[PDB]
């Protein structure tokens, strides 16, 4: 694997015990919008350097050693957005897909794609089915890049792939508890939420990882997300590991 | 005909807020008893008895308020952390004080829905539950959701279960198991989602508490310990919310 690019910053990775680094950490990346009105930029801006920021952070999770790392990058409350918006995001999350797919492939990151085809772009479903099978034998990195996903709609699915090896005559109902439904989650493989980070002032699980995300500690930052990087999460992990 | 709340003895009196900015839905965590009990040289049961009054006090902020859903996590299944003393303790504890204050919450209009299973709980806490549920069962004024043995992805693998037996029988068809078709099989499907999460103690997580309900609520880590906690803590909490 190509190690990761240092921060222009010169800043090193924490040293930390490994037993207190979070194996899994999951990051809603807000404050797109927020951040450009704060400058008079247009909307679009703050998510095109939304972009960096994810690839910076994943540098900062090869260099610490966290082996999972989730990121809600379109959420189905983005539905509720104008068509425009719409537009532009899936359009953006296609393009940076393909864009930065072979960087991941070399850095030894497997994409998995959490979240449903729904009324996304086939362009969209596309990009990520082949960004999966690109880097499926990596180990170094799970990035786990949530596209039309939802934590209740994943339950629910679970939940409904149950049913269907019930009807089937496969599985007892009388044999359903909480390891049964957790097999049928999209990505069973991938553990708990260790570390939930927040990146801005909103204090909310905004329905990501839900099932995941039961004993996960909660790391709230005031940085809006464009201009997150590797320090952020870093310092995340640090609050994470204060906390034994 | 309900009774009144008793005011509280420093005379303070609910925020005037706006109707349409006041929680339809509060969740609370009581923790601290352990540690307010150690810096008062006592042991940790009597943090547990002194957060009864506790408890009492914020279902008397609730009612003043006009807040209609108030749920507590009183038992938790998985006492990983606490002394098998302290657990038996606690099933004795919790009985007790349903027992001690069903009449005072059925006075004031109190509604108690017991959230949990029935599993290894002693027939006698299962049994003053249940009693304090037929009582109380024509109020309105405020649901209390007394969580006891209960767990958030226990109850979903409920839900998933007794969906599975519905699937089983043929009164459901698998392809028909949606969000809304999981949400009916929960505990009290008819209490609504938690619009606010509150955590009374420094530790910021959701411990598996309302797990689905609490997936797009507004968590408040407050400072105080649960014993030191009251209606104002839990109006302060509600003004947070109100200015979000």
């Amino acid at each position: 694997p190509i190690p990761p690019q240092p921060h222009p910053s010169g800043a090193r990775p924490p040293q930390l015990p490994r037993e207190l680094i979070p194996r899994h950490v999951a990051i809603v990346m807000d404050g797109n919008g927020r951040w450009a009105k704060q400058r008079g930029l247009p909307r679009t801006e703050g998510h095109k350097a939304g972009e960096s920021s994810l690839f910076d952070v994943i540098e900062g999770a090869l260099e610490l050693g966290v082996p999972y790392l989730s990121a809600y990058a379109f959420s189905t409350e983005n539905w509720k957005r104008s068509p425009d918006e719409v537009r532009f995001l899936m359009g953006f999350n296609r393009d940076v897909i393909r864009r930065r797919r072979d960087e991941l492939h070399a850095r030894g990151v497997r994409v998995r794609w959490a979240g449903r085809p729904g009324r996304l772009w086939k362009s969209v479903i596309k990009e990520l089915t082949e960004a999966e099978e690109l880097t499926k034998h990596n180990t170094k990195l799970t990035l786990q890049f949530c596209v039309n996903y939802g934590g209740r709609a994943e339950i629910a699915d679970a939940a409904a792939a149950l049913a269907r090896d019930v009807a089937a005559g496969r599985l007892s109902p009388n044999r359903v508890t909480e390891a049964t439904l957790a097999r049928y989650l999209y990505h069973p493989d991938i553990p708990d939420v260790d570390l939930f980070i927040r990146s801005s002032g909103e204090q909310r699980l905004s329905n990501f990882l839900l099932w995941q995300s039961s004993y996960a500690e909660f790391v709230f930052l005031d940085t809006l997300w464009p201009d997150f990087d590797r320090r952020h999460f870093w310092q995340a992990c640090e609050i994470y590991a204060r906390r034994d």
